[PDB]
């Protein structure tokens, strides 16, 4: 290869093996979270929607990271309760009876028979009685402190919670929420590495994300291009569905961290699978055997469980499409083409000729999740064959693959084994009617089936299996972007997007929180978080010194208070940042720090609305008389929180005098 292509190839896998056991030193951009005065905005934000309650921040990653550590070092009362639930999520992952026995024994002694002997156990009798049974009988199931996990939750409920509300981690919460809800992100965000594949409305590429380090597959589709294809509704479908399978943690699908658009692409951001696709490694390696199938087979039942269940159809299903993970464990890629089956079956011939269902590629006849069954069926024939069961390309014309409608799969008794054979004539039926995992449970009719007989789903699920091959470390996995080359430019020359066409993407771009908050948890997190620190600490000494503390006592009644920049002013700085507070009667105003004055009165307002300024958003507030006031706020929910407060005040204070 060229020089160019050789230092694309290394800088993209020096990026990717940087600092691996570092994450934290990965990052080029920070994180800057905001002064710890969000908090009186942040609070109400999300008191107003019901997210302060004590199940759901202890179910986020960043809010239960922080309750942990405030209990374990800032409530005294609360550390012994927070210790044995975390032992106990530790003893629940202990895959064997062997080492479970032993743990489950240390953990009763520390944390049950020691309290039972003090008289200090505070837990129901029930518990101790269901424990102790258990135990009594040599029996360690996962389930064994369930009752435990439920009332050190309820404990923790009660007062804990409060203090820990009131504490100034709630504070560090807020903080990191804000940050989480105003991530706008752009092409800037990302290094991209060289293109990785090719398809469709665009290409992928292998990225970093700038402010924590962590890769990514960034997958671009050209807005020209769709709309030359008439493809928005295919493009808005993809995300719907990436949506729909990335909220979980199912770990047999690419899932979807964010997605946003510039100008001109829409992108998403993917799992980075850097083993590559398994048609290429079916190509250097060649046939699989039975034994290798085995595993493959399983992970991709697992994954179109996961996909059947929430009523989402694979229609195309094929080796390209599987994409192995750095320690050979595959996982389903492209929902390009897939869709959702629970309002309506789709009708139409979608897929790829070879692997689509007979039902499928009849033309008006609906059909359902049993596409991919089929689809499998063929897809695990090829892997064992290199070919599908009808005849490849180079073998015969399109429609001449398409006779699959007019005969019955080949079946060689050579190369399969007989149960294997019977596997394969359940996924190849021609009738769906009988079609394995297309009557009955589904998924359930082909896990059970005799080929897996051997097999421990449980232990498939936690990926334990040795993945019959490992994708070398050294390379790319991946044809060469020459190879892989790029659409035309001149096919979109004559495609121009309408303001009518870029409305079509309003509400696209997306972040999901589980996402973002396990990548952080991650990568960024205590870094942050001490630096953090180490800035408040700095700035609370130097108020302390020169006195205009950050607040004296938020005055008697205030209703909410935070930064704000007085907008518009011409002959001063446009952007006159200052200091707000919000009372029932009136709005005060504050300079640099040494004395609240009042700048507006809520009996004077006319209306208050959003404005766009400098393509940024800003809030307009109009008075009887003719003045009016804009101020632009730094995050959505300050804008959003601000908007509704200052409505509401008005409105109420109006209402009554009235």
């Amino acid at each position: 290869a060229d020089l160019e292509a050789v230092l694309a190839d290394v800088s993209y896998l020096m990026a990717m093996e940087k600092s691996k056991a570092t994450p934290a030193a990965r990052a080029s951009k920070k994180i800057l979270l905001p002064e710890p005065s969000i908090r009186s905005v942040m609070q109400k934000y999300l008191e107003d929607r019901g997210e302060v309650t004590f199940e759901k921040i202890f179910s986020q990653k960043l809010g239960y990271l922080l309750f942990r550590d405030f209990c374990l070092k800032h409530l005294e009362e609360a550390k012994p309760l927070v210790e044995f639930y975390e032992e106990i999520k530790k003893y629940e992952k202990l895959e064997t009876e062997e080492e479970r026995l032993v743990c489950s024994r240390e953990i009763f002694d520390t944390y049950i028979m020691k309290e039972l002997l003090a008289c200090s156990h505070p837990f129901s009798k029930s518990a101790i009685e269901h424990v102790q049974g258990h135990l009594v009988k040599k029996q360690v199931p996962p389930d064994l402190f369930q009752p435990y996990i439920e009332e050190i939750c309820q404990n923790l409920r009660g007062d804990v919670f409060q203090k820990f509300i009131e504490s100034d981690k709630f504070t560090r919460f807020c903080q990191w929420k804000n940050v989480e809800l105003n991530i706008h992100l752009t092409m800037n965000d990302f290094s991209v590495h060289r293109i990785i594949g090719r398809g469709g409305f665009g290409e992928v590429y292998g990225c970093r994300k700038a402010d924590t380090g962590k890769m990514y597959a960034m997958k671009c589709l050209d807005k020209k291009r769709i709309k030359m294809k008439q493809g928005e509704t295919l493009a808005l479908n993809e995300r719907i569905m990436l949506s729909l399978v990335s909220t979980g943690d199912c770990p047999f699908i690419v899932c979807m961290s964010y997605a946003f658009h510039t100008p001109d692409k829409l992108s998403f951001i993917l799992d980075l699978m850097n083993g590559g696709d398994l048609h290429y490694h079916l190509s250097q390696h060649g046939v699989f055997s039975e034994p290798d199938m085995i595993f493959y087979a399983a992970e991709i039942i697992l994954g179109l469980e996961h996909m059947h269940n929430r009523f989402v159809v694979y229609r195309d299903l094929k080796p390209a499409n599987i994409l192995l993970d750095e320690h050979g464990h595959v996982r389903i890629s492209d929902l390009g083409l897939a869709c959702d089956f629970s309002k309506k079956k789709p009708h139409a011939s979608v897929g790829t000729h070879g692997y689509m269902a007979p039902e499928v590629l009849q033309k008006g006849v609906a059909y359902d999740s049993s596409a991919d069954w089929f689809s499998l069926g063929c897809m695990l024939f090829k892997l064992l064959r290199g070919h599908s069961p009808f005849r490849q390309h180079k073998t015969k014309d399109k429609h001449e693959i398409d006779r699959m409608t007019l005969t019955m799969a080949v079946e060689l008794p050579d190369s399969f084994s007989p149960e294997l054979r019977s596997l394969l004539e359940g996924l190849l039926q021609r009738d769906v009617n009988r079609r394995l995992g297309c009557l009955g449970r589904g998924a359930q009719e082909v896990k059970e089936s005799p080929f897996f007989r051997d097999l421990d789903w449980q232990m498939v699920f936690l990926q334990k299996y040795p993945p019959p091959l490992i994708p070398p470390r050294g390379e790319v996995n991946a044809a060469d972007a020459f190879d892989i080359g790029s659409f035309d430019e001149e096919d979109t020359k004559g495609i121009k997007l309408l303001d009518s066409d870029q409305e079509l993407y309003r509400n696209f771009p997306l972040t999901i929180s589980e996402r973002w908050q396990q990548e952080v948890a991650e990568t960024v997190f205590d870094t942050i978080n001490a630096e953090t620190d180490r800035l408040e600490a700095r700035k609370k000494t130097k108020n302390k010194q020169l006195g205009h503390e950050e607040d004296y006592a938020l005055g008697k009644d205030c209703i909410m208070h935070g930064y704000m920049s007085k907008m518009g002013n011409p002959f001063l700085t446009q952007w006159q940042r200052r200091y707000f507070y919000l009372f029932p009667n009136r709005l005060e105003w504050r300079g640099e720090g040494e004395a609240p004055q009042s700048l507006l009165t809520m009996e004077e307002i006319q209306s208050v609305e959003e404005t766009q300024i400098k393509e940024r958003k800003c809030l307009l507030l109009k008075i009887r008389g003719g003045k009016q006031f804009v101020l632009q706020c730094d995050s959505d929910p300050e804008l959003v929180q601000w908007k509704k407060e200052l409505r509401d005040a008005y409105r109420e204070a109006q209402q009554l005098v009235q």
